């Protein structure tokens, strides 16, 4: 009847700021149906429900519509509460997902999580782009998503684009702004309108196309990020070889139990 949950915003040093998701650490798997009504019932972004098989965690994600493939800041976040409240000694967390192992290794009050290497590939600048933006796009590039480079910091955090134009354009899944940060490497925004998220306060699989682009573009193995949405986030990066890791710190923001 009882089952603890915590909620947790990844990626954030305080409260109110990051990628806030909700976790739920469980002794074995509820039917999937009820972890679907849980996801829609407490309305967060996405809800992770986790249950300690072998020596790995395998993990589930829901979101309030359904099932998805795989969610960053929710794998941080059950990281997060996994090592803080469920002892565990090692500094690398083992995930069992449908998408194949994940891994999260916590080195301070930081946690690691890793992402391919995916360098996005030149795309012509469509005015209807920068009509949706409602700014100037210098560069364009394809990946899962589009992704744009501005001009500066205060003109990705300013924009406000004109989401139903978004949705509608043809390629990617989302929409990427970049730019050279102001006491940074680099700041990024991202948009999934197709997706009804209008805006993720932090995607850590954006710095798959984020992270490749800047090490490249400003010749660096490490680079400080900054995803400068509403609630903001820090990301700490690095690249390896066709491969790219992000490190977040989090904060607990409730914890409790749900009854069922």
């Amino acid at each position: 009847m009882s089952y603890p949950y915590y909620i947790v915003d990844a990626f954030a040093e305080e409260v109110f700021k990051g990628n806030p998701a909700a976790v739920y650490v469980l002794e074995k798997w509820l039917p999937e149906a009820v972890m679907q009504n849980i996801a829609i019932e407490n309305n967060l972004s996405e809800t992770a429900f986790t249950v300690k098989e072998g020596q790995s965690y395998a993990l589930r994600w829901f979101t309030p519509e359904r099932e998805i493939d795989l969610c960053g800041h929710a794998t941080l976040a059950t990281a997060f509460v996994l090592f803080n409240y469920y002892s565990v000694a090692e500094e690398t967390l083992h995930f069992t997902s449908q998408s194949g192992p994940l891994a999260v290794t916590k080195k301070e009050e930081y946690y690691y999580l890793d992402f391919p290497y995916i360098l996005p590939e030149r795309i012509p600048i469509l005015p209807e782009y920068e009509a949706a933006l409602g700014t100037k796009i210098y560069e364009a590039y394809l990946g899962r998503d589009l992704f744009f480079v501005l001009k500066d910091e205060e003109t990705v955090a300013k924009i406000t684009p004109d989401f139903s134009a978004l949705k509608a354009l043809d390629l990617g899944v989302g929409v990427i702004v970049t730019a050279s940060g102001d006491s940074v490497d680099f700041v990024s925004r991202t948009f999934f309108p197709k997706l009804r998220i209008n805006e993720d306060p932090v995607c850590g699989s954006a710095h798959a196309n984020l992270i490749p682009y800047w090490g490249k573009r400003l010749n660096q193995t490490t680079l400080s990020a900054y995803q400068v949405s509403p609630r903001g986030g820090f990301l700490t990066c690095e690249v390896k070889e066709n491969r790219v890791i992000i490190g977040g710190t989090a904060k607990l923001f409730a914890k409790g139990e749900a009854y069922l």
